[PDB]
């Protein structure tokens, strides 16, 4: 029922109690672990309604209050004679807080508190959502200067009229196929870029072209808009050292948006509600730029720095790795857009769970997702155990809506 | 029930069907995963069932499952339990036995070798001294002269938890740790309390950084006994990098032969406190954790100083260039000295090759990814896209305190 989490490296011990108020399901069983696997009513509403404004009105110190009691009552009355219930704006801006505080893959998360949250439930129409997004990405990139957001639309009503972003993130590069039998750009976005050219994109057809937006409103069939270039940050990738680095042809984006989640509050769900911070330098530098699946040029750096890839244990593919990161740290700091090292991130992420604990009483945290994806063992989350558990509010992962929207 | 598993780099999906033959439980829950968690006297009641199970398992593997010489040693194995509460495992079955437990370690990487282990059957052995020659053996086959060979060896099982045998070393061979007076260590800080115990008991210590340690044998309960190991049976190589000639200066070893000795393997309920395996080393245990965590030796700054690395900002990556030279350098002494060793890229995707083998032929592999996962370079190597299920099959290794914590001192 108490649960210790030891770090190894420290000798220092927790004590989770946070883990006993949790509610959904992880996937493992007692005989069991999954965790490493990526994906492992009327009467349904008002217990999480509930169990939310119970955690709101004793985060402001209010539980049990006449205000507490009234608004427990106030959206039992709305729920039975409309079906569901709007957040007030002070609930939203706490749901949408304390959804990213519980998200325990997330590294970043001792920032949680500062997150800016835009209230886009009044918007009715793509478009509406095209200017709520171009604000969004306005205010977060800040000219590089990066600041967290959050933008949310309207709520889920009889699941037929549903809020999608289509894209992943807000910006992302296309991929495409071709006659060669490579691949051009990110593969990863392969299928989106077709669906895109399907709807009628004019794409340019080249590695690092930024995809248009497909917005879903209302559950009306997506429409197609460029997001303003002017408002696309985006970094060329060189080495501080090594002069061809430049002549790789390389950049980045600076504001990583996700926009494929879905946001639950209260029993509320919100399936459009893109979020940002900023990138900590290994997302790009090692899975983005060297998984096998993604732009990967492993092979084509070591090449240039003359490394001998006879034998893999020359370690060839980890010097080039190193160097690769180096470089997209480098690039990021000189044009002053916020970026941070996985040295740096795990070091606060340790120091916020020791917050966590003491303040809250745990805090869940996915170790699989954590660790950064190179140097593990050198970063300090490696020798921390960490106890992983669901908490709402919560961010939830939702199938892509191409298999789900009918046309 | 059919569970399947995705890699996410070539969209291969395999599916587990041998998560149901799994008894023993994980820590976990359905509200929570304790997967990043490092630790998450038997009844004739609860024993025969176990026996019947590997026996069932064994009988299996041979094609002889329902045989009369199946049937004979099922009833066998039931008489000397009811007769004597325990059992002898055939010279055939412990094999088998700790093969498997080698091939069920879910933390282990090194899989693809389970069948070729040899095995040494201790179980006639009665003494401390008659362990370390046991013992000595062990390591002058295993290392065979730096051309390492796969081995374990088997002392007598528990009876009443009151005559156990047990390895103190948590390895055969590991390295002196000293804690000095001003609260630096000297030698491997891993090892500072077990070198504190083996002082104790009358150990002289030379004192220097990679002092190998005596053996601290325990043999039927009895108080452990202290012996060295003889130095020439010891194989080390020095640590020098194929380009930084400063490099050998830095005045680093390490011993060649891996040998856990601290794990208890249960085989049909049977339980070996004493079993010492060995392997070889894959290079990052060395380069990465021993060499690196800045609780072990814990030379980053030192290497990078000598590297001029501009340490002042960790996002020049200092730690991380360092890191790779020095791995660099561990798996360069070993090849040239000839003693065996395995780069993390060779390692996982050997793993790979053998976990597709275990879902085509057994129905799967269980898998800790958290520990599969090399320490250093982790998306670079195949498994980190692996997807893996975690669960628990016997035969097994399990964990098991350290005996200075619970041994009753005789005197
Ligand atoms: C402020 C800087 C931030 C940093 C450095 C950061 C860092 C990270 C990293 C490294 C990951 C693993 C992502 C991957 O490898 O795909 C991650 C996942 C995640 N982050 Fe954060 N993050 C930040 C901001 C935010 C914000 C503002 C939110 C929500 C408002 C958030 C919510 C999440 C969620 C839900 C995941 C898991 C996403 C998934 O399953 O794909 N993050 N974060
Ligand atoms: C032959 C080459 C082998 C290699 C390269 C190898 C590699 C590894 C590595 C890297 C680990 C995790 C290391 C750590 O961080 O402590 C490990 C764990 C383990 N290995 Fe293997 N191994 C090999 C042979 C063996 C053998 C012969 C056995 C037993 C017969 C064995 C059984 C285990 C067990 C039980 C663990 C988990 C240990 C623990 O929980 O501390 N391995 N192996
Ligand atoms: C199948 C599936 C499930 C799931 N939960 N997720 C995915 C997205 C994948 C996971 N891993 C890479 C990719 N996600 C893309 C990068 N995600 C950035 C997260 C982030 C970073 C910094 C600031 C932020 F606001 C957000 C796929
Ligand atoms: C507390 C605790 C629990 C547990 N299960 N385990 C430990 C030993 C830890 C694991 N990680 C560092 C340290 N022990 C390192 C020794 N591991 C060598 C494994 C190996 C490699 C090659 C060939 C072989 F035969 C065996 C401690
Ligand atoms: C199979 C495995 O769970 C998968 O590769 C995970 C491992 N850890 C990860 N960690 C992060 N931060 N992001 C990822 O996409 C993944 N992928
Ligand atoms: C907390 C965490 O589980 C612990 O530090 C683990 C992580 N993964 C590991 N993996 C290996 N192979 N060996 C280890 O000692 C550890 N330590
Ligand atoms: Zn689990």
């Amino acid at each position: 029922r108490f649960l210790k989490v030891k770090n190894w490296e420290t000798d220092v011990v927790l004590t989770d109690t946070l883990h006993l108020k949790s509610t959904l399901e992880t996937g493992c069983t007692e005989h069991i672990c999954m965790g490493s696997i990526v994906l492992p009513t009327k009467d349904q509403l008002f217990p999480l309604a509930k169990e939310f404004l119970d955690q709101y009105y004793s985060s402001i110190k209010r539980f049990g209050s006449k205000a507490h009691m009234d608004r427990l009552e106030e959206v039992n009355k709305e729920i039975e004679s409309t079906s569901t219930y709007q957040l007030k704006d002070t609930e939203l801006i706490y749901g949408a807080k304390h959804a990213w505080r519980n998200a325990s893959r997330c590294v970043g998360r001792i920032q949680w508190s500062k997150l800016q949250v835009f209230d886009a439930r009044d918007c009715t129409t793509a478009h509406g959502m095209f200017n709520y997004i171009c604000n969004h990405v306005k205010y977060a990139t800040n000219k590089g200067n990066l600041r967290s957001a959050i933008t949310i639309f309207p709520q889920r009503t009889d699941g037929k009229h549903d809020f999608r972003v289509w894209n992943s993130q807000l910006i992302r590069y296309a991929g495409y196929k071709q006659p060669d039998g490579s691949t051009l750009g990110d593969p990863a976005n392969v299928q989106f870029t077709e669906i895109c050219i399907q709807q009628g994109w004019k794409a340019p057809r080249g590695r690092f072209d930024v995809l248009p937006l497909l917005l879903q409103a209302n559950g009306n069939d997506p429409e197609l808009f460029q997001i303003p270039p002017e408002l696309v940050l985006e970094v060329p990738i060189r080495h501080p050292k090594f002069d061809w680095f430049k002549d790789l042809g390389l950049k980045w984006y600076g504001l990583p948006a996700v926009s494929n989640m879905l946001l639950e509050i209260g029993g509320l769900e919100f399936s459009a509600c893109p979020f940002s911070g900023w990138y900590m330098g290994t997302e790009i530098g090692v899975r983005n730029y060297c998984d096998n699946s993604r732009y990967n040029i492993l092979e084509e750096v070591a090449k240039k720095m003359d490394l001998d890839m006879r034998k893999t244990s020359s370690l060839w593919k980890d010097q080039a790795l190193v160097e690769i990161n180096i470089a997209v740290l480098y690039s990021f700091q000189s044009d002053k857009v916020t970026i941070v090292d996985h040295h740096s991130a795990t070091e606060s992420f340790i120091k916020h769970m020791e917050n966590e604990y003491r303040c809250r009483g745990g805090c869940p945290a996915d170790w699989v997702w954590i660790v950064p994806p190179m140097s593990g063992s050198i970063t300090p989350v490696f020798h921390q155990e960490m106890l992983n558990y669901r908490l709402t509010p919560s961010f939830e992962y939702q199938p892509d809506p191409w298999n789900t929207h009918v046309w």
